[PDB]
């Protein structure tokens, strides 16, 4: 049937779950640049390429949040950050885009929507909605197992001590040249942050909530 309005979208309240939202309402546990972020209305948003970051750093965890895209979005998720500024290198990213635009199919599987960025794809393409829906996506960050699921979907499962190589993956295939170190070697523990806006698209984020396990 057609009903959207009249649909709960969770089986109980994530608070009786032991979630508590990441980020205050007026941002002030948030390391940004205020003319970047804004969140109004309960919608999280970014109008340039610089990151959003908690003041604390997280282990253990896991990180329930929404997201919507347009077309062509490009953004993501960073967790087990040990320097914000440096970030790159610093970080494990899990990728959010727009894999529907026909773009991303000049890009290997490994970076696209839902993956360990440049480490491990999906086991299944295309699980992220068109723009203009709300995604569902939900990072299980417990030491070296990382596990991710999108819309319902188990699309990524790996163990970062399988990753004894900064340039190779398990499978063979080439890690970004600029994602140098080990990921066996990357400490489980850091700041979280949502990447900016990356394309000339828009991202936008809701009820981002964390479960510390």
């Amino acid at each position: 049937g057609s009903d959207k309005i009249h649909h709960h979208h969770h089986h109980e309240n994530l608070y009786f779950q032991g979630y508590r939202p990441l980020f205050d309402k007026d941002l002030s546990n948030a390391d940004y640049d205020s003319s970047v972020w804004t969140f109004k209305n309960g919608i999280l948003t970014a109008t340039a390429d610089q990151s959003i970051w908690t003041k604390v750093q997280y282990e253990n965890f896991i990180l329930d949040l929404e997201f919507k895209t347009d077309v062509n979005t490009n953004s993501g998720v960073v967790i087990y950050c040990t320097d914000k500024g440096n970030w790159i290198p610093s970080s494990i990213e899990i990728q959010i885009a727009d894999d529907h635009h026909p773009e991303w199919q000049s890009y290997p599987e490994y970076w696209r929507c839902g993956s360990i960025y440049g480490h491990k794809g999906a086991n299944e393409q295309l699980v992220v909605k068109k723009p203009g829906e709300w995604n569902r996506m939900i990072i299980t960050a417990k030491g070296q197992q990382i596990d991710i699921e999108l819309n319902g979907k188990h699309i990524v499962s790996a163990n970062l001590a399988d990753w004894t190589s900064g340039t190779t993956n398990p499978d063979g295939t080439e890690i970004p040249e600029w994602l140098p170190i080990p990921y066996a070697n990357m400490p489980t523990k850091g700041y979280i942050g949502l990447q900016g806006k990356h394309g000339e698209s828009n991202i936008w984020f809701r009820n981002i909530q964390l479960k510390q396990l």
